[PDB]
Order: C-alpha cells, then structure tokens, then sequence
C-alpha cells in the first residue's frame, strides 16, 4: 500500500479541469507543466520568454514547497521552448535557481505552447531526505 | 532485486519493433505512447482528432487493465497534439475517464506524431493498493 | 527513510555544459538527460546525418548507463525526439541493435527544433538492478 496525495498551492495557478497541479505519489513529486502565469491574475507575466521562465520556475518553486520541498530535490525537468533561440536566455534564467547537483535535463522547441507562451517548464522531485552522491 | 515485466495485450495495437506496450517495474509502470490505433487493425481510426482521441485513452485503459490497473492510478499524462487548437476537444474527452485526484498533467503541440496521428498519449501509472490523502 | 541520490558523470559522454547532469540517479531509477549525437571530446556534433547522430546519441546514452553500472538492459522508457518524422525508419533501425529482448517503452515524434541544429535526441530512463523479468 503506497500513499498518493494532490498537491494544491493557491500561490500558483490553479488546476482547473481534469489536471492537479502536481501529485505525489509514494516519495515521487509529479509536477505539471508550468508556464509564466501569474497565479493570481491568471494571465501571462509580461516581458517575453526571460520573465516568462522566472514565473514558470517561481510556480514550480511554490509547488515544491507545498509538498515540503524545494529546488534541491528536483531530479529531472523539462524545458519546452516556442523558439530554439531563446535556449541561451532561459539556460542562464534556469541556473539562478540551483546551486549544485543539478537534475538530469531536455530541453528543445516544440511548434506552440498553451495561451501563446514562450516557454513551459515541468519536472519530477523525489520527497526527502536524500543522501546526495 | 527488483521485479520488471513487459506487459503485452491484444486489447491494444501491438508494439511491432523494438518497444513494449508497457513496462511495470516495481511499482511504477512507463505506458508507450498511443495514438488512436485500432488494436486489431492497427490502422488509425477515422473521424479525426476527438475519435483519435476516444481510442487513445481506450488503448492506454486496456494496457492498464493488463497490469492490473484502472485510470485511477494514473500519476502523470502526456498529450502531444497536431495542432494546440483541437486541446478543448481533447480536454473534454479526456475528463470522462478521471472523477477526481486527476493525474499530473502537460500538454503541447508537436511538429507531427507517427502515422499522421492528430493526438498522442503517453502515461504513467503506480500499481495499487493506494491510499490518497 | 533517507533516500540515496548521486550524479552520474562521465568523461566518455558529452559533458553537460549548462545546469544539469549527465544523469540522477535516485533510490533505484536513474534519469538520463536527453542525448545528441554530439562527440565527447569536442562537445560537436558528428558529421553524416541523422543515423550518425542517432548511433552516437546511443552510444553516449550507453556509456552513462554503464558509469551507472548499468547496460541497456537496465532502461525502462526512452523517448526519441527527431527533427524530421520521415527519419524515424532509419533511426529505429539503429535503434533496435541496442536491444534484443524486453524492450522499453517508447514515446517517439517530430518537434520543431533541437540544440546545436541535431537530428535526433534521446532521452530515458532506467532502473538499476538487480532486475527479475
């Protein structure tokens, strides 16, 4: 018998329809895929894929901590792009949010993203305690 | 020692070439990604993206029956669409298969899917007993 | 319970310039960043084609498999991204000299573009053994 519980963070955007924000399932976090909606206005922070990311990534932040984690506990994400070209700008946006054992990764444009975004970011996190390497 | 085994089901499209229909290890099981096949033809079903769609899931419900689960231990969903307009009616499709604690979810449009398919998903599910919060 | 987690990192693999890991291994499942068939000690990718790539890409993914104390054996889910859906035939053909029985899930589709121009990226997961099928 395994334990699953839905996490729900008012300080992201809310899941509406048949999706939960992330779930956590035994000691694996499920995150959803997270664009740069301000989670109160629900809409898209201005500024382009660079603010979009920081939001996205703020949004993941806020959701790792209701489950009673934080970035150090991601293992692998994915960073889905509009446009290639921005891979650089969202690397160095990426990297202020972690200090060192950083998650395994992919990253690659597809041809759109929902409400027009410029970038969705979605990752796995394991519950800690961890013993790193 | 950890228990793996390749689960296989006429129920769904046969995984022709080097790919399993499904892998269950331990607990957690890696669903191949469905297109709207017909199991016995293997042939994309007419109709479009919402029959595409109806067979997909059907597909992905009959692998899970296979291993011993239902929709209800799906954790975490993928949906690669052809065109990110066609989610709403992907969205409505899908709702009718999860009551609630719905899986983690991320969806996007892709450049093309196998076999010119309008929809694909892939899933991934935990074996039960599990016991929500 | 306190969890083990370690970072897999290996010369013989492309090195990963921005912030994330060759691979993570945790508890038993280890997430493989996705791979190009970029050279390891030039860090560019190899001349010749999408089959070219796809070989090296392989063969990148099998030497952090192996630092992982791990073969092909091991990996439970792939996921093959390719920049054209019509190279798909030629890329499984590699594909499929890389396993022989109990073959891993699969997820495989076109995107709009990759780093460093690539043809074809490979991303999977696998679980260390021992492994009872």
């Amino acid at each position: 018998s395994l334990v699953r519980r839905i996490i729900s963070t008012a300080k992201a955007p809310a899941a509406i329809g048949p999706y939960s924000q992330a779930v956590l399932v035994d000691r694996t976090i499920y995150i959803s895929g997270q664009l740069g909606m301000d989670p109160a206005s629900g809409q898209l922070v201005p500024g382009g894929v660079v603010e979009e990311a920081k939001q996205a990534l703020t949004n993941i932040g806020e959701i790792l901590k209701a489950a009673g984690c934080d970035f150090t506990n991601v293992v692998k994400a994915t960073v889905l792009l509009a446009d290639i070209n921005d891979f650089s700008a969202v690397n160095d946006v990426y990297k202020q949010y972690f200090q060192s054992s950083f998650p395994a990764r992919a990253a690659y444009q597809v041809a759109a993203l929902p409400k027009g975004g410029r970038v969705e970011i979605e990752a796995i996190a394991v519950q800690g305690p961890l013993t790193t390497a």
